[PDB]
Order: C-alpha cells, then structure tokens, then sequence
C-alpha cells in the first residue's frame, strides 16, 4: 500500500533563481485567481483528512474565493502528500486559482482543497539567522511591485 504523489508540490527555501517578474509573470496569470502571503498559527489532524488553520498577512491579488487584508483561510488534503509539509509558525506565500465553494449554513463553507497548482513558497520569517539573506532581496522589490506597479 505505498502510494507517492507530488500533491501540493513546494518551492526551494532559497535559491538564486527567481526574480521579482517570476512571481508576477505567473500572479497576474489567469490560472491565478489571488496572490497574498500569509502564515500558520494552527494545524489540525485526524485519521486521514487533515486542515491548516492560518492567517492572512496582505493581498496582493484579490481572491475569488473571498479574499481579504487578514482573512481566515484553510487549507484541507490528504496524508498521501509526501511533497508538502507546513510548518506551524512560519510563512508561506500563496498565488493559484480559488477554492471550491459549499458553504450552505454552517456544516460547508470552502476548505481550500490544496493542490499541486497552489504556487506556494516558504517565505524565511527571519532575515539575519541563516547568515544567507539573499533570496529575501528580490522579494522585497516585489512587495511594492504587485501592490504599485502590478500587471
């Protein structure tokens, strides 16, 4: 029974490689619904389907699926991710299309369904602890890029 999958499929911690135009050139994609960066206070697990509690930091990107400064988001998938782990504490950055919708009344509402599509990128919350600070320089341009400039 050993099954593998890429599932929500994760992004280097740091490499020089990726400009600021990298993470624009594929935000404004259509494919794209919304790009914000966030981060994880809370983590849930169960038998087999688990979810991740996190905070909205800033939006860069209006997101369909109900997109706000500072929203509550969660992220829901399976165990069989063997490419994907979350950190409770750190930072993540997030740029894909929204989530499904079943909210009803209460037992629904969206649960992101957390795919491989789900452009995610560990974002180093600390800048001056791995003596490295490098990729965290075209991060920056980007920051006042998307939210001035923009596509």
């Amino acid at each position: 029974g050993s099954h593998m999958a890429d599932c929500g499929q994760m992004q280097e911690e740091l490499d020089l490689t990726i400009s600021a135009e990298t993470r624009k050139q594929t935000a404004c994609k259509p494919e794209i619904a919304y790009a914000y960066k966030v981060s994880i206070t809370s983590i849930t697990v169960e038998n087999v389907f688990v979810k991740y509690k996190a905070t909205l930091l800033d939006i860069y990107k209006t997101g369909e699926a109900v997109a706000e400064k500072d929203s509550e988001i969660t992220f829901i998938k399976k165990v069989t991710c063997t490419n994907a782990e979350l950190v409770k504490g750190r930072q993540y950055l997030i740029m894909g299309k929204e989530a499904l919708q079943i909210k009803y009344n209460a037992s629904f509402r969206y649960i992101y369904p957390l795919d491989s599509l789900t452009w995610i990128e560990y974002w180093p919350r600390d800048t001056t602890c791995s003596s490295c600070q490098a990729f965290l320089a075209n991060l920056d341009e980007f920051a006042e890029d998307i939210f001035l400039n923009g596509c």
